[PDB]
């Protein structure tokens, strides 16, 4: 019944509308993963979103291989995030930090360590580094000490996000990164309690989520999953058997909201024949469900009207339409985004898309 323009509560976050800015890596931080001041303008321009989910933000150097992406493990990073978050709040916006461990999707020339994963696998193709593209290296399967350390890193990152002023966090459990590499049977070949049957494959997500919620509260914790379709070499052969139980687990843990990146056979940023799991997940996760990928404004309105989702997150539309909610409301045409400047440096194709 609520429309995209009606408010929604994501835990304690009182969002003014249900038009969410999806997480978008842009590479406008520095080589120490410290946010740069231009990022304050970028997010402030987009503060009419009901909720902004930040670009994926590294919880550690081990888990952050993306050149010029920000982190949130250090005091210097927290201090740099503070004015970015404050500028959004000054405009009445709300913003959560997407906490990232990239798992096998890193190169050791950026992280200084071998890529880590559920199993000793290699992502397909080549990886974007500071020196250009390099073939992926084989990851190492994390051990018990690694798991303990990575949980500490998630805890520290969640506390640091709150200390920077973020309204909450979203756990990046999607897109073939570390958690997703445990969830899906295409990448998880472990023989211990983290591998095999779906309950075991969910265990790493469970333990990460439990540690984050014990630090900042389940009501300030959201999660992103990407249940259907190969992303970055990560797929499950029967996604319904693991992603529906994962969503039920998140519901039981008290997770405040769940975002699903869902592909289709004609997808324009990833395509697949695996069907969307949102109808099944909607039955087991009962708090706000945010859907994402290839939504026209009309399709987004239909999804809320038919009770399929509580809110819709838009990625590429927010790149090029900082005033997306106002354009929707006023019937104004949308500016196309320039993929050439998605991941480049500086303001071009970043802060120079005008509002209408
Ligand atoms: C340039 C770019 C950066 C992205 N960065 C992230 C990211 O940091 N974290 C994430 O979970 N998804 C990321 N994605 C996936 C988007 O959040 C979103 O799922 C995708 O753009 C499809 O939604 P859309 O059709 O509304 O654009 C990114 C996508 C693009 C194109």
């Amino acid at each position: 019944h609520p429309t995209l323009f009606d408010p929604i509560d994501f835990g304690p976050i009182h969002a003014k509308n249900r038009i969410v800015m999806s997480p978008l890596t842009r590479g406008r931080a520095d080589k120490e993963a410290v946010p740069e001041p231009i990022m304050a303008e970028y997010y402030a321009q987009r503060a009419s979103a009901g909720l902004i989910i930040t670009e994926a933000t590294g919880i550690s150097r081990e888990g952050l291989g993306f050149p010029y992406a920000p982190g949130i493990w250090s005091d210097a990073q927290v201090e740099a995030w503070k004015p970015i978050v404050a500028g959004v709040h000054a405009k009445g916006g709300k913003i959560v930090c997407q906490l990232w461990h990239m798992g096998r999707m890193v190169h050791s020339s950026v992280t200084g360590t071998q890529p880590v994963s559920s199993s000793a696998t290699t992502a397909p193709g080549e990886v974007h580094t500071y020196e250009g593209k390099k073939p992926f290296e084989q990851a190492r399967a994390i051990d018990a000490a690694d798991i303990s350390r990575i949980l500490n890193d998630y805890e520290n990152a969640a506390r640091n996000a709150i200390r920077a002023g973020f309204d909450g966090v979203q756990i990046h459990a999607a897109n073939g990164y570390l958690i997703d590499e445990f969830l899906r049977n295409g990448t998880n070949h472990r023989t211990d309690e983290y591998g095999g049957v779906p309950e075991n494959r969910i265990r790493f997500l469970k333990e990460v989520t439990e540690r984050v919620i014990a630090a900042i509260g389940a009501d300030r914790t959201g999660v992103r999953l990407s249940p259907n379709g190969d992303t970055q070499g990560c797929i499950d052969s029967a996604p319904e058997t693991v992603f529906v139980p994962a969503a039920k687990l998140l519901q039981d843990l008290g997770v405040a909201w769940l975002e699903l990146r869902e592909l289709g056979p004609n997808g324009t940023y990833g395509k697949t024949d695996q069907p969307k799991l949102s109808p099944q997940i909607r039955k087991v996760f009962l708090r706000p469900l945010v859907l994402n990928t290839d939504y026209t404004f009309e399709a987004a309105q239909t999804a809320l009207a038919e009770g399929k989702a509580d809110a819709i997150a838009f990625g590429r539309k927010f790149i090029s339409n900082p005033d997306l909610p106002e354009r929707f409301a006023r019937g104004i045409a949308l500016q196309p985004d320039d993929m050439k400047t998605w991941y480049s440096q500086g303001p071009e194709g970043y802060t120079d898309y005008p509002s209408a």
